[PDB]
């Protein structure tokens, strides 16, 4: 139904998502001369070491790797965060060319690409569950700029070939996501909404200042994907992003 094109595209999501005009939409542009540092703002805390991947899933408008998420092993706290949030999956938003394909932006400059790490809390018990919630996940994005090659996301980059089109899977196990973190976890933090439909308003957003170093040859790699399945018209996964929403009555704070 909804996708990234110019008939179906972000600008068109509202008629069957009508909180896509919602008052805590995401992505949004981070000011960073109006955020205000939080000094109450406790250390982000990723304990990934015990992080299980299963599958590797292109669903039509991004790739996602899918965690074990039955027990409390990747898990996300701290920070602005009340409890513990588990790792469910990973995915990415990218662009047709290298100047543009973030979400958020900062001071308005848009990223190659962006990263978002989705969480939900465990005292709702489930991802479905919790998405109903206004306190229900926790995605911790980290931007993505063209430069030197990140050495973990390779694997990555090297099973897109057996996920070419929508609905393909692949197993995707053992992989590593601690590789695809910065070294800073400065981060930006606001109250947010899924960016794909449903949109719902579920999202605490924890944004990392300092971006990840791909390579082209990485970045070229996402850009052969597809939206379509297979047997159909080939329709290059590019530019699968949804640009900056209305801050509305929201302050986005800094950790540092
Ligand atoms: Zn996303």
């Amino acid at each position: 139904h909804w996708g990234y094109g110019k008939h179906n595209g972000p600008e068109h999501w509202h008629k069957d998502f009508p909180i896509a005009k919602g008052e805590r939409q995401s992505p949004v542009d981070i000011d960073t001369h109006t955020a205000k540092y939080d000094p109450s703002l406790k250390p982000l805390s990723v304990s990934y070491d015990q992080a299980t991947s299963l599958r590797i899933l292109n669903n039509g408008h991004a790739f996602n790797v899918e965690f074990d998420d039955s027990q409390d092993k990747a898990v996300l706290k701290g920070g602005p965060l009340d409890g513990t949030y588990r790792l469910i999956q990973f995915h990415f938003h990218w662009g047709s060319l290298d100047g543009q394909g973030s979400e958020h932006t900062v001071d308005k400059k848009k990223y190659a690409a962006e990263l978002h790490l989705v969480h939900w809390n465990t005292k709702y018990g489930d991802f479905g569950k919790a998405v109903q919630q206004p306190d229900g996940l926790a995605v911790l994005g980290i931007f993505l700029k063209v430069g030197s090659a990140k050495p973990g996301l390779q694997k990555v980059v090297d099973v897109l070939d057996s996920i070419k089109t929508k609905g393909k899977s692949a197993d995707f196990t053992n992989f590593d996501p601690r590789g695809l973190l910065p070294e800073s976890l400065d981060y930006w933090t606001y109250p947010g909404s899924l960016t794909t439909p449903p949109l719902l308003e579920c999202v605490t957003w924890i944004v990392l200042k300092e971006p990840i170093s791909v390579s082209s040859e990485q970045v070229l790699k996402f850009r052969k994907l597809n939206f379509n399945g297979e047997g159909e018209p080939e329709e290059l996964m590019v530019d699968n992003w949804r640009p900056a929403q209305p801050l509305k009555n929201r302050q986005i704070k800094a950790s540092f």
